């Protein structure tokens, strides 16, 4: 899950809180080969926004914060083997690569994950869109949690 | 979740017990927009060979049987509208109908819903692709349950 607060970019070109999030909103997601793509979320999988809970943050060094529960998969770009990987939150580190959405091509491009800190908040929400992806805080994670 | 028992279609041309299913087999599923194509399976969401489980029976006019569980979402095409929406497997019904796999082009083709029946069986496999979902036993389901 990711928070209430965390924001999803809807295919009109505005950012929406996942709280605010509405079955039928087309969200920005990510192709199996890792293209930005706009699918409409089906239903949700977790949506309690009392429900405190622990949190992963994935910084990059173009500036992005990802907050998401520490089982949640997220994509890590294998830049040597050009390897597109699910691996959980907890399991990432320093210096490996996430997808974040870059403002003036609009293009899921790999950015250096250069802090990784944690959280705890209010609230829970897990999106489940059509592609099975989801670009939440512009980096590219997968909805399964 | 499926049973051990049901079948997976990997690229390769072999159908595979999803009890025998190994992270890598690419198998076949299903796009966005209901089209057949080949995924890698990334992970077991659910991996239990000895746990009992009910199920639901989706038997298909053209002789596919789906054994899911209760809470699986799948495929439902809406012949009128076509649109292809998600359903949790009890909540189907017949007449409605369901993608099957075709023999002879291999494309996934709507079928109607000819009887909804339940069992009790051992073990739950729940495999999860890139893509997000998975044909099993020639009938498109989503990864999620």
């Amino acid at each position: 899950c990711f928070t209430p607060e965390s924001t999803a970019l809807l295919e009109s070109g505005v950012r929406k809180p996942l709280g605010e999030l509405s079955i039928g909103d087309r969200v920005l997601s990510m192709t199996a080969n890792g293209q930005a793509v706009y699918s409409e979320v089906i239903l949700f999988m977790d949506r309690n926004l009392e429900q405190m809970q622990n949190f992963v943050q994935l910084h990059t060094d173009g500036g992005a914060v990802l907050t998401v529960t520490p089982a949640h998969l997220v994509s890590v770009w294998q830049p040597e083997s050009q390897k597109l990987t699910f691996v959980f939150a907890d399991r990432i580190e320093e210096k490996n690569q996430v997808l974040v959405r870059d403002v003036e091509t609009g293009e899921l491009r790999p950015q250096r994950v250069v802090k990784v800190g944690s959280v705890r908040s209010k609230g829970v929400v897990a999106p489940l869109t059509r592609e099975g992806t989801i670009v939440v805080n512009s980096v590219a994670a997968s909805c399964y949690a």
